[PDB]
């Protein structure tokens, strides 16, 4: 998700870039699975003109834990990614973004608390466009893909599986925008739809990764969302979302997220 790792990209001054990101949630799926999390995040780029696209470098740092009727457990994670986002002035943008991550792993509990780590591979795409209706308003359909290449585990002991997940959603976001000579803040909202399909599959154990959250290959989910994009003076943008999702097998309860991008040059 372009704006929720990284904020509204449009038409920012100054070649040079750098932002960071926390998000914090709750999920919950069946069997009495839940889970929580907080993922924080950085990173750095370089703006090019044509066409804006930048272009960059992340670290990411996942605090999770996760709890059924079978285990409690816990992940910490950490993470590395390159990305390029094209902001063009005709309203589309692409975001393309390939990531690594590392998941270290407790599981408990047969017998015995299990301690034990998991990695993956993760290439996303995002293609959207802002059509403005009114120069306060506009509207944004929006389509994403994110395909991996996770190896994690399966069932006593724990055998190594390796799967691919295919992740997609479509939604639409509707804005807003108040603004004076320094400061713009564009009050935003969204729906859209949420698929995953985890090819091979039905045998790969649910931990605290965030990775399976479900029993089965296959879910759905109606996405909530609604959320600020600030903007001061020249260099400096923050942005807020809150989310949320229904209808699933797992199911975001709660999340927050927030941007914050130092912009110079």
């Amino acid at each position: 998700n372009l704006n929720k790792r990284m904020g509204d990209l449009r038409d920012i001054n100054g070649e040079a870039g750098a932002w960071a990101r926390i998000m914090s949630g709750t999920g919950s799926a069946s069997g009495g699975f839940s889970d929580n999390y907080t993922h924080v995040q950085v990173g750095v780029d370089k703006k090019h003109e044509l066409l804006d696209l930048f272009t960059g470098f992340t670290v990411t740092h996942t605090d999770s834990s996760a709890s059924a009727d079978v285990f409690s457990g816990k992940t910490k994670s950490v993470g590395a990614g390159l990305y390029a986002s094209a902001m063009f002035d005709s309203g589309a943008y692409i975001d393309l973004i390939g990531k690594y991550v590392h998941h270290d792993n407790e599981y408990t509990a047969g017998l015995g608390t299990r301690d034990y780590s998991t990695h993956s591979w993760y290439a996303g795409a995002e293609a959207g466009y802002r059509y403005h209706v009114t120069e306060d308003a506009w509207i944004e359909p929006q389509a994403e893909l994110v395909y991996g290449s996770v190896s994690g585990k399966q069932f006593l002991s724990m055998k190594d599986k390796d799967y691919n997940p295919l992740i997609g959603r479509t939604g639409v976001d509707v804005g807003k925008s108040f603004s004076g000579k320094d400061w713009k803040v564009t009050a935003r909202a969204g729906l859209g739809y949420q698929f995953d399909l985890l090819a091979n599959g039905e045998t790969v154990l649910r931990d605290a990764s965030g990775e399976k959250r479900i029993k089965g290959e296959k879910d759905s989910r109606m996405l909530m969302s609604v959320g600020l994009n600030a903007e001061i003076r020249d260099n400096v943008r923050f942005g807020l979302e809150f989310e949320k999702s229904a209808f699933g097998k797992y199911n975001v309860d709660n999340a927050v997220n927030a941007n914050f991008r130092y912009s110079f040059g």
